[PDB]
């Protein structure tokens, strides 16, 4: 947690919920994540690269999963910037994502559980 | 082929035409591909992440290469969703792509052959 | 340097300034880069996939770093096509990038040094 004030680019990997392997959900988020070290608060910002498909995202805060906040949304470029706090950048951050298939059919909804594994701030 | 009804995310890799190595053409397609298991028909959908550059794409169906169908096109975000049927998700699916360089010159056209190698549905 | 006339797709990796490891800045540029072999001039074109964040980019030419030229800019899709000459496609091309965080705060600016390592034209 010992980090000085400023803007740093923090890398991440999305791993499967109960497997130490890469999750297919990783491709919905732009790497690296932005890190603002302000007033001793670890704020992580990341571009959700498919606004239409990814409908909801929740990240663990104080022991429970809470819906992420939208910094700014770009409906023309099909992207959005999301903001969330992390308790520890050393523990695999459990996250649940709700998605929608672009198919022209009755069934299209989906949802998956995955873990965000953060490297070191730069 | 033994798969139940529903929406599943199928991963893929683009390999070189006559080499078991990754093809540079992989970066024109968004991973993973969407899979709709409806009425015993293996339908694969994928985002072509550069609408202007990638001009044509054909995938092998019943022994011959046929031009892929457009689900929906996004001219503002420079993307499009394409749909194609696969005979077997265990054989390397041969595909031919036609592309155009964004350079301001007389010569800009190009075309390449590659293989889609599908993993398992999720 | 012995290459015939035409359009070829050249792959690249962004490595850390003083480390032979991948740079986080790699995700701001679309792979592969376009190569036009016209009148014995090695011209490299690449899509900067985040127009708003990446504010400036300079590539080494004749021993010094010079600001890259804009082929065409897409403000709707948040992209731009940049053009620059390379002295040798065998030496790690030193580059300096200026970036801006999308956070809603006083501090957001940043800048990093990295090297472009080019493979072979296709």
């Amino acid at each position: 947690s010992t980090l000085s004030d400023g803007i740093y680019t923090i890398p991440f990997v999305a791993k499967k919920a109960n497997d130490d392997s890469n999750s297919s959900m990783q491709n919905y988020f732009n790497n690296p994540a932005w890190l603002k070290v302000k007033n001793g608060k670890k704020m992580v910002a990341m571009t959700v690269n498919d606004n239409k498909t990814v409908t909801a995202l929740k990240t663990t805060l104080a022991g429970t999963l809470q819906d992420v906040k939208v910094v700014s949304e770009d409906k023309d470029a099909n992207t959005r910037i999301v903001e969330f706090e992390v308790e520890d950048l050393n523990q695999p951050l459990a996250a649940h994502v709700n998605y929608e298939a672009p198919f022209n059919g009755s069934v299209y909804k989906g949802q998956a559980d995955f873990r965000y594994v953060f490297d070191t701030a730069k």
